[PDB]
C-alpha cells in the first residue's frame, strides 16, 4: 500500500521530466522572439527624423 | 512404541533436506534476480540527465 500510494503520488505532485523541458524551450524562444521584435519596434520611430529636416 | 513414536513425532518435526535445499536455492536466486534489476532500475532515471541539457 505504500508503493501503491507512492505511485499514486508522484502522479499528482510530480513533475514530467520531458513534457517540462519540451515546454520550458517553447516560451524560453517566445521570449526570444518577442525580445527581437522589440529591438525593431524602437527602430521604426527613428525614421522620422530623416523626414523632419 | 518408541520407535513408532519417534519416527511419528520425526515427520512432523524434522525437515527434508532435500526439499529444503532446493527451496533454499530458489529464494537464494530470486533474490538475486530482484538484485540485478535493482541496479538497472536506477540507471533508467538518470538518462534524463542528457535530455535536461
Amino acid at each position: 500500500s505504500s508503493e501503491n500510494l507512492t505511485s499514486a503520488e508522484s502522479r499528482i505532485r510530480d513533475v514530467d521530466m520531458a513534457s517540462e523541458m519540451m515546454e520550458y524551450t517553447k516560451n524560453n524562444i517566445l521570449t526570444q522572439a518577442s525580445q527581437a521584435m522589440l529591438a525593431q519596434a524602437n527602430q521604426q520611430p527613428q525614421q522620422v527624423l530623416q523626414l523632419l529636416k
